C-alpha cells in the first residue's frame, strides 16, 4: 500500500471474463423464513422468489428478496434430485449456521457464461468450489473461493424478462407489496487477517483492478486502525473491497473483532445504493422499532456545519438537514458526493452489517464507482465502530 | 379415551405446586436476531428486553419480545459461561437443538409460586429433572423438568413488583413507536408425541395437572387421517397443555406424523395467542403479510360460514361472522363461551411449527373471564385438522 493521496487511479480494464454486475448475495440461515422475512420489512425488499417443499424441493428452503436490482438470496437446509441451486450443500449450510450466524454465503456475479468465468478464473489460480453446471433453460452456474468459506458464484442466463431467478423458482409478488427505493448493489466487503494474499489471489484470477485503498494513517483513530483496498470490474460497477486489521495498537482492530467473533474471514458489509437514500433510510426508520434495522450512532451537530461548508454547493439545506435527523455522512470530491450509512449488526453477533449509499454525480447512465470511497466518510464509519465496540466492552 | 362428547368435565383441583400462569416460551435459535425480528413485526410483540454483549452477557444472546403477558423468548449460543442470566443456557445442547429442529420452542415457562417447590414435588412425583433449582438474585428461583423429548417445562419465581425485570440481567427496551396489535396471552401450548398414553400419565403425574378435554380421531379426523388429544389443565384452567399423538393404519400419514417426521422427534406444535379483539388482532397481522408477516391457512368454503350462522347467529353480529368469513377464523360455541380460532402457516422453514391467534367469549365473572371458557371445540379442531391436511396436500402435489 502507499496510501489513499499517492494512489494514482487507473483502469486496465484487465477482467479476464464479463463480469457484467452483481446478480445476487446468498445468506445461509438457521432458518430462511425468519431472515428473509425481517430482511423484507426492514429495507422495502418483498419476497420475488421461493424454492422450497412448495414448489417441489425438499433438498433445501430458498426465499428470494427483491428491490429493483437489490437480490438477496435465503437459503437454509431442511432436517436431493430436487435441488435447484445444485452447489447447495446442507452439512455446510447447518455448520455455517452454527458457526457464524447470520452471514453471507456466496457473492453473486451475473457473467456472460458461468463455465468461462470459472474456467478462466482457475487457470489464473482461483480455488475450485463447484465445478459448472448446466441448470437448463440457458442457465449456467459455477463457484471459486473468494475468502474463507465465502464462494464467488457466477450466473449467466440468457437476456429476457420472463426468466426465472433460477430455474425451478416460482414468482411471487405479494398483494400490497412496497420497496423505500433501494435499487443495486455498490459494494461488498471482506475482512481477512492478511490483506496482500486475499488482494493478490482474487486480482489475479478476475483481473479486477484496484480502484481505491486506504492505510491507518488515512482511516484510523489514534488507538486502532486497518489496510483496505478495492479491486474493480472494468465498468468498476463491481466493487469488492478488502480489509485486514493492524496489530500493535492500543485497541484491537474491528477488523481483528470480527474475525474473532464470525471465527474466520468473511463478508463484514453490503452496501445497497439508493437514488434516494435520505428517502429510503425515513422508510427503514420508521420499521425500526417494530423489529427492522438500527443505525450507528451520528457524529455531533458540528460535524453537520462541516457538511454544509463541505458540500452546501452539491447539497440543500433540507438535504443536509435531513442528513443531521437520519445520522448520515457525507463526502465529497470533484467528481461526486457521497452519502453513507451504516445499521447496527444485523444478526446477533458484532459481524455482519449493512449500508445505505447514495452516490451523487457522473450522469453520463451514471458512471460507475461515481465518488470513489470517501476517506473522511471512511474514517468516521471506522470511528463509529471503534465507539459501538467500547460501548460493548463497557458492559463487561 | 371415550372421547369429546362422552368425557364428563370435572376439576379436582390437585395442582402439585401453584401454577399460576404462563410466563414466557423460550425458541432456542441458532440465529436469534432474525426471529425475534420478524415476530415482533409478525405478532405485534415489541422488543421489551436483551440480555447479551450489550448487557455484558458474552454467553447467550437473548431477545424477550411482549405483548402484554405474551412473553416470547430467542436465545442463540454465542461462538464467559458466568455470564449468563439463564444458567441453564448450555451452548453445546442448543447448538446441537438448532441443527436437528430448525426454529423450534426449547422451553415453556411457567410462573410458579416457587421455582424449587415445583421443581421438588415434581420430581418426587416422577418428573425427569433438567435443571436443579437456582436463585437468580432479587428474590428470583428457576429450575426446569423435562416435559417431552427435548421440550422443558421451565418454572420462574419471583416477587410481585411493579419494574422488576423478565430475569435478573435482562435490560429494559422500550422503542419510540413500538405498537401492539391486541395479544394478550398465552392461551395454550401444545405437544406432538408418538404415543400419548405415557406422556399424558407423566405429565398429570409429576404436575396433577387434571384432564380437561379429550379428542379421538372419530371426534376431528377426515376420511383419511387422524389424530388423538388429551388436555391437561392447572387448577384454574389458565394453564392448558394439550398433547397429540398420530393415528396410524390410515389411507394417509396423520399429520401428527408429518411434525414428528418433519421435526425429528417430539415437539411443540402450536402455541395459541389469545386477544380481547381477535378480529381486530388479526387485521392487523394480515397488513404485515405481504411485507414478510405470517401467513394463515385457507379459510373453509362458504357453506362452512351458512354452519356458523345457524349454530352460533344468535350470539354473534353479522358484523363478527362476516369477518371471521373475510378472515378464515373458524368459530365454535358451547353453552359457556364462544371460541374464535385460526391458524398461520408454518411459522419457519420445516412444514412443523405454527401459531394459532384465539379469542374466548363469555364467562364474565372486579371483572375477569373463568378459565378455559369455551373449552375446546370439537367442531374447530376438526376444521383446524381439515386445514392442516389440506396443506400438507397442497405441498405433495408439487413434487
Ligand atoms: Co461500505
Ligand atoms: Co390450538
Ligand atoms: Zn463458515
Ligand atoms: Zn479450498
Ligand atoms: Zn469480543
Ligand atoms: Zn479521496
Ligand atoms: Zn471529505
Ligand atoms: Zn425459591
Ligand atoms: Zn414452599
Ligand atoms: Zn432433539
Ligand atoms: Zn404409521
Ligand atoms: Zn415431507
Ligand atoms: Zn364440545
Ligand atoms: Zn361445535
Amino acid at each position: 500500500l502507499v496510501g489513499h493521496r499517492r494512489f494514482v487511479r487507473a483502469n486496465p480494464r484487465s477482467d479476464r471474463f464479463q463480469a457484467l454486475a452483481f446478480h445476487h448475495v446468498e445468506l445461509w440461515c438457521a432458518d430462511a423464513a425468519s431472515a428473509a422475512g425481517r430482511f423484507a420489512f426492514a429495507l422495502g425488499a418483498p419476497l420475488a422468489a421461493r424454492s422450497d417443499l412448495s414448489t417441489g424441493n425438499s433438498a433445501h428452503a430458498s426465499l428470494l428478496l427483491r428491490s429493483a436490482s437489490v437480490a438477496f438470496l435465503f437459503t437454509a437446509p431442511y432436517g436431493a434430485t430436487t435441488a435447484s441451486i445444485p452447489s447447495f450443500s446442507p452439512g455446510a449450510a447447518r455448520r455455517f449456521a452454527a458457526d457464524h450466524g447470520l452471514a453471507v454465503h456466496a457473492v453473486a456475479l451475473r457473467v456472460a457464461d458461468a463455465a468461462d468465468a470459472f474456467r478462466a478464473s482457475v487457470a489464473a489460480g482461483a480455488r475450485p468450489a463447484f465445478q459448472p453446471a448446466d441448470l437448463g433453460g440457458g442457465f449456467g452456474l459455477a463457484e471459486v473461493e473468494l475468502y474463507g468459506d465465502v464462494v464467488l458464484r457466477f450466473v449467466s442466463h440468457p437476456d429476457g424478462a420472463d426468466a426465472p431467478f433460477l430455474p425451478g423458482f416460482e414468482g411471487v409478488s405479494n398483494p400490497g407489496a412496497v420497496d423505500y427505493g433501494l435499487r443495486r448493489f455498490d459494494h461488498v466487503v471482506g475482512n481477512v487477517p492478511e490483506l496482500a494474499p486475499v488482494a493478490a489471489y482474487i486480482s489475479g484470477f478476475t483481473g479486477f483492478h484496484e480502484f481505491a485503498e486506504f492505510t491507518a494513517e488515512d482511516v484510523g483513530t489514534a488507538e486502532s486502525g486497518l489496510n483496505s483496498v478495492v479491486l474493480a470490474n472494468n465498468a468498476e460497477t463491481v466493487l469488492l473491497p478488502l480489509n485486514e486489521p493492524v496489530h500493535g495498537t492500543k485497541r484491537r482492530s474491528q477488523i481483528q473483532t470480527y474475525l474473532d467473533h464470525h471465527g474466520g474471514p468473511g463478508v463484514q458489509h453490503i452496501a445497497l445504493a439508493s437514488d434516494d437514500v435520505l428517502g429510503t433510510l425515513r422508510e427503514m426508520r420508521a420499521r425500526s422499532a417494530m423489529g427492522g434495522f438500527e443505525f450507528l450512532a451520528p457524529p455531533p451537530p458540528n460535524y453537520y456545519d462541516g457538511v454544509r461548508r463541505r458540500a452546501g454547493d452539491v447539497l440543500s439545506e433540507e438535504q443536509i438537514n435531513e442528513c443531521q435527523e437520519l445520522g448520515v455522512l457525507v463526502d465529497r470530491d470533484d467528481q461526486g458526493v457521497l452519502l453513507q450509512i451504516f445499521t447496527k449488526p444485523v444478526g446477533d453477533r458484532p459481524t455482519f452489517f449493512l449500508e445505505m449509499i447514495q452516490r451523487i454525480g457522473c450522469m453520463e447512465y451514471q458512471k460507475g464507482g461515481c465518488g470513489g470511497f470517501g476517506k473522511g466518510n471512511f474514517s468516521e464509519l471506522f470511528k463509529s465502530i471503534e465507539e459501538y465496540e467500547k460501548s460493548l466492552e463497557a458492559k463487561q
